[PDB]
């Protein structure tokens, strides 16, 4: 669910996901995909594409189980759709964390409607 996604992002990046990534670039947080403004944004493009595989579960409201080991995310015992979902969230939290020397506070709150239309997943 959203709570788990947000917790992972906080755990991996050290930032609160709502203010820091809820409106970032053309892809992070609210709204649809768009042509990515940078690497942080790209993590979010891939993540929204990853959510396209969730045929029988809602990434927003369906809870999955995962553990947060010594700085490590491990997706738990889940049904197949929730497995996919957790792995989507895990990959975005690790991806965001990974490009943190490129995060652009200018993109934090982006005029998403002006974005170039997104390529096909």
């Amino acid at each position: 669910n959203l709570y788990q996604l947000w917790k992972m992002i906080l755990q991996e990046t050290g930032k609160n996901a709502a203010p820091s990534y809820g409106f970032y670039g053309c892809n992070c947080g609210v709204g649809s995909r768009g042509k990515p403004k940078d690497a942080t944004d790209r993590c979010c493009f891939v993540h929204k594409c990853c959510y396209k595989a969730l045929t029988d579960c809602s990434p927003k409201t369906d809870s999955y189980s995962y553990s947060w080991k010594d700085k490590t995310i491990v997706c738990g015992k889940n049904n197949p759709c929730l497995k996919q979902e957790c792995e989507c969230d895990k990959a975005v939290a690790i991806c965001l964390r990974d490009n943190l020397d490129t995060y652009n506070k200018n993109y934090k709150i982006y005029p998403k409607p002006l974005c170039k239309k997104a390529d096909d997943c």
